[PDB]
């Protein structure tokens, strides 16, 4: 296994070197996040690695990247990693490849424009009031909390409830069959061997299909399908329902599966991160709480203006966004030979936008390790949106992005109305990052939490 393994060398291109068969998938270990910004300091503005024997391109040129997720990716980068086994979630507009993708990210469109978002603004701000409560009862009792619980569910019951019209109330009803379900999504293939055999050796994801083998938990899988069928009979959902060029009963389902994949633990995790930088930074937040009080006087309801016109909220949100983007990283599949800046990059070969290496970069940020959230005023320049990319940039970018936006300032509104957070002895200070999937801290964050009255 070193077939490919002399690409880069006999292209010039830096990078590590890699091992037979595993390539340099053992630098994974320490956490993608670590490697690309170990890479990008030791080799500069592009180096190559070995996923096995599948060539990797990493590019930090702004330039180069805008030709990769903007002017050239409907011509040549248009799909993300090659396809796992996946069953039929290979429907899923996220999974979903070129032809098939562009018609089914083209149908859910217009589900996601800002002027469906304000539509659904009272279904969503209604999920503040079980916050708030379940926060309340945590904070009443003189103990640290631990955030991912709280924001976990939370996050499951937005995305579930917008998906469904379904107010479940995840912290308390751990056996609820949709609470129990969607926590199988966390910790998404985390040290299985399946996940690592289809990296090393992605010709078996064929074999793996044939034998009803998915990456997904089969059982989340079947539940959420048989689910979305009973319901209509009798939203997201609704959106999709009304729209049936057809979305087929199959692809539907694919979709409001992924939906809630793709946001349960994104939003959860950021918002315990925003609330970890505000209760180390309680200058911060205190400005913030001045702010939203200064907005909505009296603890008043979040409306759909004053979300959108809290300028230092936003700013907040981003300088999170900018420490801790969550997916850490674009990936992109050249699915012909292309040149990419000067370097002739054969078909399969995976082309890589180092998202976190980038936002920690000391050429773009002054004090990358400091949280800042001036950075993000609107009376500096502009950000250049191919180095900040916490939700991607170009037709692939997330879709839900506006949507996962509005659900956390509404969360982070309604808990500063009522409470700050404060770090306590158990509190890990400073934050250390997990090793394996999105961005998540070592230690669950766990803080102490005091009601404003
Ligand atoms: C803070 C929370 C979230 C973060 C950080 C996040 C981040 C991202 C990122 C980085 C991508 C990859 C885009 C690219 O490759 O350029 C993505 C894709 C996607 N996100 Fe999100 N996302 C979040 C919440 C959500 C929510 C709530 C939804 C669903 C409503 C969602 C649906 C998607 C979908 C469907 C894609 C695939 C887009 C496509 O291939 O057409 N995300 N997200």
């Amino acid at each position: 296994g070193t077939r490919t393994h002399g690409l880069f060398k006999r292209l010039g291109i830096p990078g590590p070197t890699p091992l037979p068969l595993l390539g340099n998938v053992l630098s994974y270990r320490q956490g993608l996040w670590k490697f690309d910004t170990e890479c990008y300091k030791k080799y500069g503005k592009m180096w190559g690695t070995y996923e096995g024997q599948l060539p990797v391109l990493a590019i930090t040129d702004p330039d180069v990247i805008r030709t990769v997720l903007v002017k050239e990716c409907y011509s040549v980068f248009t799909n993300r990693r090659s396809l796992g086994p996946v069953g039929f979630m290979k429907s899923a507009i996220s999974l979903a490849e070129d032809e098939e993708w562009k018609r089914i990210r083209s149908l859910l469109s217009p589900t996601f424009t800002s002027g469906k978002l304000k539509e659904m603004f009272p279904i969503i701000a209604q999920y503040g009031d079980v916050l708030v409560r379940n926060l309340r009862r945590e904070a009443e009792k003189g103990k640290p909390v631990t955030l991912k619980d709280i924001f976990g569910a939370y996050s499951m019951d937005v995305i579930t409830g917008t998906s469904f019209g379904v107010n479940i109330d995840s912290l308390n009803n751990p056996q609820d069959p949709f609470v129990e379900s969607t926590k199988k999504f966390l910790k998404f293939g985390f040290l299985d061997p399946l996940f690592l055999s289809i990296i090393l050796f992605p010709f078996l994801t064929p074999v793996f299909e044939a034998l009803n083998v998915s990456l997904f938990p089969k059982d989340t899988i079947n539940f959420l399908s048989k689910s979305v069928n009973r319901m209509k009979k009798s939203d997201f959902l609704q959106l999709m329902i009304d729209s049936q060029k057809a979305l087929s009963d199959l692809e539907l389902a694919a979709q409001s599966i992924i939906f809630i994949f793709a946001g349960y633990e994104t939003t959860s995790s950021v918002l315990s991160f925003t609330l970890y930088e505000l209760a180390t930074h309680p200058d911060v937040q205190q400005k913030l709480q001045k702010e939203i009080d200064a907005v909505l006087p009296n603890k008043a309801p979040p409306t759909y203006d004053a979300v959108v016109q809290m300028e230092y909220l936003d700013m907040v949100v981003n300088e999170t966004l900018r420490l801790f983007p969550v997916a850490i990283r674009l990936e992109r599949t050249c699915k012909k030979d292309v040149e990419i800046n000067g370097v002739f990059i054969p078909k399969g070969s995976m082309v890589v936008i180092p998202t976190y290496a980038l936002h920690h970069d000391p050429k773009y940020w002054t004090e990358p390790e400091e949280f800042r959230p001036e950075r993000f005023s609107k009376k500096k320049d502009s950000i250049d949106p191919y180095i900040y990319t916490p939700f991607g940039t170009g037709p692939r970018n997330c879709i839900g992005m506006r949507f996962a936006l509005m659900n956390m300032k509404l969360a982070l509104i309604r808990v500063l109305q009522n409470f700050s957070f404060k770090p306590c002895k158990e509190t890990q200070i400073p934050l250390k990052l997990d090793t394996q999937g999105l961005l998540q801290p070592e230690k669950p964050i766990v803080l102490k939490v005091d009601s404003r009255d």
